[PDB]
């Protein structure tokens, strides 16, 4: 109950004060090109959240078929891709049980935002990435980010910040198991949410355990100041 009211709130708080053509500036073209490199033309966002990733994909022409397990979000990504003259296809679905009402088969599914994170059962992760592998045509290909949290795990802690300084993301709390982030915006709203703090070789380990062939895994710079390491990876695992 609550903890999915505070989850929306902080989406809506994002969205309040980090407007999408300033975070498409900020982030690049790079999702857009590796698919139209593909010739990718059918795609499921499998975390549709408020929507920027599957409104950016409708913009630039892709066939894209928006879930979320959440039916508030997708109603905040429909109406935000209306606002941008989009019509989206919405779909709420669980990870656990994708194609219960998704009966197509699509050349990408993207994973993005940090949202595979979010999951702290080892079964749950291989059940979702074997979903997402049934999902994809022979030669599809899954799209999957997330935070750095090796730089993290083995390191002198800081905060990591976003659209110039709109919002400040901090780790409050690390272990192996765990990592709590503090994220404190420019309006003086605090919000503080879990996640998994996924090793980088963890995740390609459970993307080629399910059965995807090539992974390749590329440093995403998405924070206002750039350190060495990036603040996200991006990987990109070939179905075959």
């Amino acid at each position: 109950h609550y903890e999915e009211e505070y989850v929306l709130g902080f989406v809506d708080k994002w969205d309040e004060l980090i407007d999408w053509e300033s975070r498409a500036e900020s982030e690049g073209d790079t999702i857009i090109n590796i698919l139209k490199e593909r010739g990718v033309k059918k795609v499921l966002d499998v975390a549709t959240g408020t929507g920027f990733n599957s409104v950016r994909l409708l913009q630039a022409g892709f066939d894209v078929v928006s879930a979320d397990g959440s039916a508030e979000m997708l109603v905040k990504a429909f109406d935000n891709a209306r606002d941008h003259g989009y019509l989206m296809r919405t779909v709420q679905a669980d990870w656990r049980w994708m194609n219960k009402d998704i009966h197509d088969k699509f050349d990408a599914i993207v994973c993005l935002g940090n949202s595979f994170t979010h999951l702290f059962d080892e079964g749950d992760r291989r059940k979702a990435l074997a979903e997402f592998y049934a999902l994809l045509k022979h030669d599809g290909v899954l799209l999957l980010d997330q935070r750095n949290y090796d730089a993290i795990l083995d390191d002198s802690k800081h905060a990591h910040y976003y659209c110039g300084d709109t919002v400040s993301v901090y780790p409050e709390h690390v272990d192996e198991g765990l990592a709590r982030f503090k994220y404190e915006f420019s309006d003086g709203s605090v919000y503080n949410l879990n996640m998994f703090p996924l090793r980088k070789d963890y995740t390609r380990q459970l993307l080629h355990e399910v059965g995807f062939q090539e992974i390749n895994t590329l440093g995403d710079f998405k924070e206002t100041y750039k350190e060495d390491e990036p603040d996200f990876f991006l990987h990109v695992a070939e179905k075959n």
